[PDB]
């Protein structure tokens, strides 16, 4: 059994991470560990719903403004659930790294026993003081990211820019173990995740490229598709990076204003470095999602995840649609 | 700090089980707590797939088998992965309960972490030497009826026809306990679960009623709806179960021989008592199931599992298309 | 790897107990099982002492008080606390078994984390309402005898009558596993466990039996002996089961009137028959412990266990004072 | 519930400790923790012996030569079981830490089941090799055990009274059960391994015999003991209840000062039982005054209760002048 700090150490040896983004990984995935503990306790742990997102939020916050006690190296902090980020206090010692925190993922989950997920991301503080404007980086810039899944199992997906790896939680060691390195994402796929209720909402190619898959063999596309909505993206994400399969969270009418549903600093890009650092892709339905240079920290995109031929497919759509 | 063992000790000062069957209950409840402890183990443990199937199907089947050495009082049990029922062995006394054990629902999640289940529904033998068709007994004459989730905390749900109730496992003690009394359905909902990509392959009143609930506030139904889909049966109810919602696995044309997805025996049957125990309807779209005279043991049926009327809804589109 | 629910079946299987027999001492597994962990939160769960005692035997009595639900088959239960023995409810089944249960043994143990244990014993009833009376059996009429020892493991040893056996508890599993099949205890030893305090209280042959001891290889035994106590008889005993030793709780002056500290039916009788299966012997240093014919439930007799030549020795000593 | 991890940071802010400290006895309760599961898988795991010891020794030692990655600040460290100590990995950044390991105390009962520990020790390098290490108790910065018995327990000090925490084994995490542990003054309970008696010094011999004579003898009150051969589980008793816990010189090895051993056992027990109002002496001298003068140093321990070791000391200075 390879260990996360075994594995940790090894990618500091290589030369691939420093000693500084080691020790913060690993304060992550405490985090994540207690997490896990109270989310397996049902509603037998108190946390179990707007108020299991506030007790989250409150778990989270504690672990991550004590961060620096521990190894954090962080200069600052930005939860999916507060507006601003928060610089890390003075009583510890700063680092030269940017945390985005989303600390439950999946929501709408959390009441229903269905798996729910924390997504986080690392972005090095520009070369003090940080704001907010000290995280508007793009995606390509994000020195590690990754996702804890609550299900079943509790699995830690992490990369550092040398392809996503996935440990499983030994939950008598309290410890993760590597279960399934360089995790590959198939170029192709027959299996779509999109919320299938809001058809009415979106873009004319978005629904021309969903009408293909319903489609199927009787179709352009020659074969026949199926399809999940969990709604935790953790899950569907996990499931692709697993086995394959495209991901969707398009733009819809619903709210125009908004570009989109995901954010683009808490989901989209972590989510986008895994699944590329997979062999995956992740696009807008125009343009490469990681290369966004983000205009404000709460800042919303549509998504496409996953089987890179498949994501490829549905650019075209929006590109053969906008050039007619 | 209520456990299952004390909730069906009072079931039976109560007058609504024997001890008989409060035994069986506990065979089962203990099958479930092992098999959680194995999926919870993840690739570490051993159910990480046709070989993961087959790893629950031993660890059912050997508790299942020595059942009547610790209070089964089986006279013969099913299992969906089997064609034909098994006598128990009579080295053990026999009883007068005929057990369906259905020990992985889900089959396509239990790779990706995304909550599976357990179903299992308890008939009487009529009044010896048991085979297929001593099962054949409507659903209405169940005496028992549960499933297990095993999700990022698990929970068994059961019912005896007082009610459906939810246990939670503590992990700690190894023991359930009750954490939602009575559980009732909400008799209306906005959220439906149904496999879309299916679409081209229903029958006109199906697509049209889904036509309408994707039509939402600018269509007859003046709501909009949301929708998941999960592919594990027992996790869609569950959240049903705890929230409201439509659940449905329809005829389809993909075979059309088949007169649906979904078994009868092993999962309309028992979830249909679950939900029904809690305020529910379980109809196959024109007919409801727990009436249905079974003709074999694997038979096949459609299924609409949920809010009470918007299952009264769903039926409506099919017998108006009927009588047209 | 073997469980003890499957040793069990197998013992039945042997015609060495019958199916009464296996359900009463799953009752009793599962009630240690229940201590252990109680003991094992520390201040952390409850037992963190008089209150400490009391809440074991709260949680004793309660599992035992609904015994005969789960196959208890008592017909009345003795616990060391209580001054005369309880009947088993008329609401659930009568069965043919009398329970002793010592709960805590080595309480003066309880609050400073030294291994403590629960001990058991099971008579049969003789061919009904069972009272103190009814106990009063030699220990050569023990169907089974046991204890649980709650050290950094948990351990249950058993015997019933075919030899002595030690499961290790699984606490992931939360079962029984086979860890020591057939303990044998070396004839011989240089290990003696006595409270050496109170050696001034001790009738002759015992101090010349001890003073031989400490004299060593300058002296009549020609071999150098070490000690321990612990003041937990099941931590002693276990440690004579695992490698051999003599434990020694002898007749003494300070309360002349008893005869000695550990009492006949709860202790010395249960632990006489684990310590004779593993080829051990059990001397009052005066005659065979498990032919004594008790006079009270709460009897107290000077106890001589281990190593069957040391014994012999201590006995020895005793004759010859006798007879001198 | 009180963290061992919110302890330890209220202890800096308090001005007690830095930073480094908090971190290196964080990493010490993980591998206590670690320990502490292996332990408790008895025969189902593997540990369970020499076999026994020499797989928490590898236990041991692998958590702490890594343990400057995880915020050791070690320049050295010393097990019990190797004959000097060894230097951290130039890999990994140095700090200003002696550590001192005793990773199985109590091994005689590793295979049957009884409480058994871990016993540390903290010592500040000057501004590193063994001699380095060679510094009286009363320099140690920190000292504590991980007791491994029906509950695991870590028990600490840093200098302002022993605390004991538990594990909950649920959570992976230490929390403060006993702060303040305080020995009571006088005690009716030894610790003694009687099988010894016939070696041990006159005034030894005078002392545990005035302990059988009790109220009939000089002492008037009863006495009561217990020998679990696990150093920790009779301190721990001791540091619940009161006691005396006494290894004493023997003549069976007498070029040996004592059976226990003053950098591993001794001084860290010494401090923690000081620490909660206990005394720790040689039966002659102040165990945490000596100066050491080799690493695996033997000393007679003669801790707990501080009126009943005085009068432990007592007897043997009135041998000595007589």
């Amino acid at each position: 059994h390879h260990m996360l700090t075994r594995f940790l150490i090894q990618e500091q040896h290589a030369g691939r991470i420093n000693a500084d983004l080691r020790q913060l990984i690993a304060v992550v995935a405490r985090a994540c560990t207690s997490i896990s503990i109270a989310v397996s306790k049902g509603a037998l742990g108190g946390v179990l719903q707007g108020e299991a997102q506030k007790k989250l939020d409150v778990i989270s916050n504690e672990i991550l403004l004590e961060a620096n006690a521990w190894g954090g190296h962080l200069a600052a902090c930005a939860s999916e659930e507060m507006d601003h980020s928060q610089p890390v206090p003075d009583i510890y010692p700063r680092g030269d790294f940017l945390l985005l925190f989303d600390p439950l993922d999946g929501s709408s989950n959390i009441d229903v026993n269905v798996s729910v997920g924390t997504i986080f991301s690392v972005l090095r503080c520009p070369t003090e003081l940080p704001g907010d404007d000290a995280f508007l980086q793009p995606g390509s810039k994000q020195i590690a990211a990754g996702y804890c899944i609550y299900g079943p199992s509790t699995q830690l997906v992490l990369t550092v820019g040398h392809g996503t790896h996935a440990f499983t939680l030994d939950r008598e060691k309290g410890e993760f173990v590597l279960t399934t390195e360089n995790m590959q994402i198939p170029a192709a796929t027959q299996e779509f995740a999109i919320n299938m209720s809001n058809q009415r909402h979106w873009e004319a190619p978005m629904q021309a490229y969903v009408g293909d898959l319903l489609a199927g063999k009787e179709g352009t596309r020659g074969k026949n598709f199926n399809m999940r909505w969990i709604a935790s993206m953790v899950a569907d994400v996990h499931r692709i990076l697993t086995r394959g399969g495209i991901f969707i969270y398009p733009w819809d009418k619903k709210d125009p204003s908004k570009a989109g549903k995901l954010r683009l600093m808490y989901e989209a890009n972590p989510m986008g470095l895994l699944v590329e650092q997979a062999g995956g892709a992740a696009w807008t339905g125009r343009e490469r999602i990681l290369d966004i240079q983000p205009d404000q920290l709460h800042q919303r995109v549509p998504v496409f995840l996953g089987s890179r031929e498949e994501v490829a497919e549905a650019v075209r759509y929006h590109h053969a649609h906008d050039n007619a």
